[PDB]
């Protein structure tokens, strides 16, 4: 009777923690998994691991659902997906005045912050980039700040939200390119529960309907920069 | 070696026959699950079948997938389906003309054109209009030009693509109303059919990835007014 969640509350907007990180986990992803729960009559648990951790847990049954978590071809392979919920752009973010990297391209010899476990950090790696191992979003945009490295391949989801809580250091950063695809985002479970995933996907079409996913959604973001995915019918 | 695909074959730019009725099926939809097929090393075999009948097919086991199915939460619990891949808006088209409909609402009591067979039927049934049972979006939209109905609910995808065969006839309609949210739309399996799910999932992904989505896509229509899905990451 318990619906349990694996995630990383270090993450503004998907999943934080209220009072400046000194209180209740909050967020985007987290009220989402949450109201999924209470319409399938569960109780979520929650449990926070390192970002490198978190698919191991999944692994070894810790937990029973990761949230946030990009879809790619080797994950449909070995892991279930529900319906995607929303989607991100991939950004490449330099400091304001920076005038060498003006393509993904260009990434290759420059240092790069990366959050150590993620396929963006492959990326980067494959580029022959630098890397210096980030522990979440904000750590990697103060890096960028700080001149340890030059550039960081980021969500647009973050870094807005970023923009919205410190805009006077906007100014300090500009997006020198961004992927020309977005990418669908959905929650991520151990193969081998069907039910499981169809009971999610049917609970998120009925929040879809009812409005409950646009007021979740424009709780956290704006409409005009970030992709909703669509709704449902009937 | 065959995937089974039920599809209704009057239905551009979906699923039509080329040379006007004589030759092989094409649309989006069908070169996409070829496509799909072909990835898989699976030969595709067609059935076509009437919209009354596409989900009854379904369950008598006439064949294994259906195409273009708007999700909804009655289908998500009978039926599986894969990721979703493309996007429709339902929208209220009469001709320019008409004077008091003005909202979904407007249609108690005003007589509708709509498919047997279909969730927008039902609606229209809901709504307590007088129905008249069209075979097909072309017949649904004459059947408003000819007077003989004052609206039908329509996807955009149907609709503009009428508009672009027609493309003098734009100012014959005009769109009084649309719902709130476009609807996911996705290939649809009997429950229980993990495998084959998963291995198309995998595959839309793939697509996505390499350019064929938007080669297929933009075969068929303008992203300027149809909506895509996001893609997908590796």
């Amino acid at each position: 009777s318990a619906l349990r969640v694996g995630t990383d509350g270090i993450y503004p907007p998907h999943s934080f923690h209220a009072q400046d990180g000194r209180g209740e986990l909050t967020g985007f992803d987290i009220d989402l998994i949450k109201e999924v729960a209470h319409r399938l009559n569960l109780k979520v648990e929650f449990f926070e691991t390192a970002v490198s951790g978190l698919i191991t847990g999944l692994d070894t049954n810790r937990y029973d659902v990761l949230v946030n978590v990009a879809i790619t071809p080797e994950r449909q392979k070995k892991y279930d997906f529900s319906i995607p919920y929303i989607a991100h752009r991939v950004l490449l973010v330099v400091r304001s005045d920076q005038q060498d990297i003006r393509s993904f391209k260009d990434l290759t010899d420059k240092t790069v912050a990366q959050i150590l476990g993620t396929d963006l950090s492959r990326f980067a790696k494959e580029l022959k980039s630098h890397l210096v191992f980030s522990h979440n979003f904000e750590q990697s945009l103060q890096l960028l700040l700080s001149k340890r490295t030059d550039a960081t391949m980021i969500p647009d989801i973050p870094f807005f939200n970023f923009l919205e809580r410190r805009p006077h250091d906007g100014n300090l950063f500009k997006i020198a390119d961004r992927m020309k695809d977005n990418s669908a985002v959905a929650f991520m479970m151990r193969k081998g529960n069907n039910k499981l995933t169809r009971s999610i996907n049917e609970i998120l079409c009925a929040i879809h309907l009812d409005g409950t996913y646009k007021k979740i959604f424009d709780r956290y973001f704006d409409k005009n920069i970030i992709s909703s995915v669509p709704g449902c019918s009937s």
